[PDB]
């Protein structure tokens, strides 16, 4: 490679196969990937290699229902661009454009029937999206709004019965939703309000008990977070505070026992976490630090050995890595690259 | 409730909503349920429901992709008979015929496009198919034949890149598949030979790193398997034991660290089971007791806590169920219940 809170610097998967992979950019705003050789903590990796590109936002893996990756990226004139292996453990297509202008980063999943959903914000801050019209296959639907007004990057997922869910700060720095009313339509709500004030891009899991839940800086920069109160639907619960003093955006990752695992970088710059201890429902641990000197949000994914492993921008724009060990957390690894911040809102 | 190696008692799924749910038959031929209140290892249970029916074959859920539990059974008339839950979180459906003759249980997956398919054995023990023509939904295609000659159920499971696979015994006690060409398709190979010698239903899973792997019982009564060799793909390995005196089917599941572990009736009546060292990739353990007496093979499943529950009947028909604790297994407990074997192939 060529020498709101603070963004993701990579988007990363764990693969059909148990492998994780990243993807970033670099300065000449090419998107570059590297992956493990082999689907083990402590794997080695093929270092940095260029899918080429021209990208002006943050570029988003997605892996279709058929396990092949598909990436999505703005493009330099604006448009959504994607590209996508042609084979699950195979090469790269050509990038392609599906037009549009827009003004986030793309955020996407696959609706039930496995057709691709991608949802970005456009010229008047209203929310767009196109799709698949089979499953994993083009050809794509034409763009449509579903409104609103977005000052933050979107966030999509699917409901534990299937109905994707999408959410946003709004003008007012609250938090804002919108879902589909059925699964597979193009049937929406209205947005409506969780309040709360966020200074982060929101982000959202699925808990093992199917209770959508977001977590995201708030005002104060401490980590909050919220969730619905019964298996895919509302009441959602009270913003409650999970503390902490943090200086970019969160990342949260399960457990293989499905505890719940937060990491932000801290005003010392290192990667701090908390987790959920004992249990998917218990309480929260107090925030505790993982070292480093990171100029990223961190990224968390955990692994085929069901360990989290995390990676982070150091100070010379390497990415660097440290994964749960049976006693503790690994020393930082360096797997190279110049890797600059892309995100198409900053 | 009313007062090959040997089957399974019941079908087991972890829910939408991270409860385990099992479903048996009662001696009058209905099917019932039994379900946990709450999404915890040690949870309370519902006590046995009766979902009615009459049934001869082994009951089999399958979660729909937006949720939706749907049990499939062969009919009295040995039509394939199913029942659906209306909504994720809310009551079923009427039981109603797709029709056909079948010989042996159902067998099911969801296609990458959410698509249910059933495959079962017909009257002159061929493989026969149908599906739903739309994602989670009915209406249901026609029936149609892949051929073959088969003696034991079938079983199925999706490749890693979205093809189905089909496994069953042929007259010569071999292990059989079939495959799909691609995926969502009727696009399907011819029966290939992986030899062997089989004495129970073959057991199939995916595993961390993409490749299907079998579980059979042996002429000897020991336990052996067989892979995939590289991810969704032949060539296959050779068969290997994992040794064992067993006395029933094998169950296998994943640890949440992706370590396999298959469990099974020892000579002694008492569960036995065995399991992946350190990692996925480890060497196998010595098969080792967890006490019992049971009258069926076991049912292994992980709960939404990430341990793995087993369930099994008991000398006096009831099912018993003991689970993994931090150190060691729980002792076995009573869910109650007169469950009979109903399996179509015996
Ligand atoms: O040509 C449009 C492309 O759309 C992608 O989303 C899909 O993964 C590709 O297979 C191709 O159809
Ligand atoms: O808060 C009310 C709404 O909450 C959403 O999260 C849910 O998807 C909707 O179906 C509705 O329940
Ligand atoms: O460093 C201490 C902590 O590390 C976390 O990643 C893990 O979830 C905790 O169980 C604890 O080990
Ligand atoms: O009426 C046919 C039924 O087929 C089931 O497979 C589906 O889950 C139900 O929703 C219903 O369509
Ligand atoms: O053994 C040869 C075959 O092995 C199957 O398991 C696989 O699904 C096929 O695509 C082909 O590779
Ligand atoms: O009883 C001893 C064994 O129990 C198994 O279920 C588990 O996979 C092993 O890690 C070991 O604990
Ligand atoms: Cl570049
Ligand atoms: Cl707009
Ligand atoms: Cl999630
Ligand atoms: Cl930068
Ligand atoms: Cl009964
Ligand atoms: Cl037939
Ligand atoms: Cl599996
Ligand atoms: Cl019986
Ligand atoms: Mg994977
Ligand atoms: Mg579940």
């Amino acid at each position: 490679m060529q020498p709101i809170a603070l963004s993701e610097i990579v988007s990363v998967v764990n693969t059909s196969d148990g492998r994780l992979e990243v993807f970033g950019v670099g300065t000449d705003k090419a998107v570059w990937h590297n992956r493990q050789m082999a689907p083990h903590t402590g794997s080695p990796w093929s270092g940095w290699s260029s899918l080429k590109g021209q990208v002006t936002s943050k570029p988003v893996v997605y892996i279709n229902t058929d396990g092949r990756l598909e990436v999505f990226a703005r493009g330099t004139d604006n448009a959504l661009w994607h590209i996508w292996q042609t084979a699950t453990n195979a090469g790269w297509s050509n990038w392609q454009s599906l037009g549009g202008v827009i003004t986030s980063n793309p955020a996407i999943y696959a609706n039930t029937d496995g057709r691709l959903e991608v949802f970005a914000r456009g010229a008047d801050n209203a929310l767009w999206h196109i799709s698949q019209t089979t499953a994993h296959s083009g050809p794509w639907s034409s763009w449509a709004s579903l409104n609103g007004v977005i000052t933050s990057n979107p966030t999509v997922h699917i409901n534990s019965d299937g109905r994707l869910e999408v959410f946003a700060r709004g003008t007012d720095n609250a938090l804002w939703h919108i879902w589909q009313t059925a699964p597979d339509s193009n049937l929406w709500s209205s947005w409506e309000s969780l309040n709360g004030i966020i200074t982060s891009d929101p982000v959202v899991i699925d808990t093992a008990d199917g209770r959508l839940e977001v977590f995201a800086r708030g005002a104060d920069n401490a980590l909050w977070h919220i969730w619905q109160t019964i298996s895919h639907s509302g009441p959602w619960s009270g913003w409650q505070s999970l503390n902490g003093v943090i200086t970019s955006a969160p990342a949260v990752a399960k457990n293989c026992d499905n505890r719940l695992e937060a990491f932000a970088r801290g005003t010392d710059n290192a990667l701090w976490h908390t987790w959920q201890t004992v249990s998917h429902s218990g309480p929260w641990s107090s925030w505790q630090s993982l070292n480093g000197v990171i100029t990223s949000a961190p990224t968390a994914v955990r692994d085929a050995d069901g360990r989290l492993e995390v990676f982070a921008r150091g100070t010379d724009n390497a990415l660097w890595l440290t994964w749960q060990t049976a006693s503790s957390w690994s020393p930082w690894i360096s797997l190279g690259g110049v890797l600059i911040d892309a995100s198409a809102i900053k």
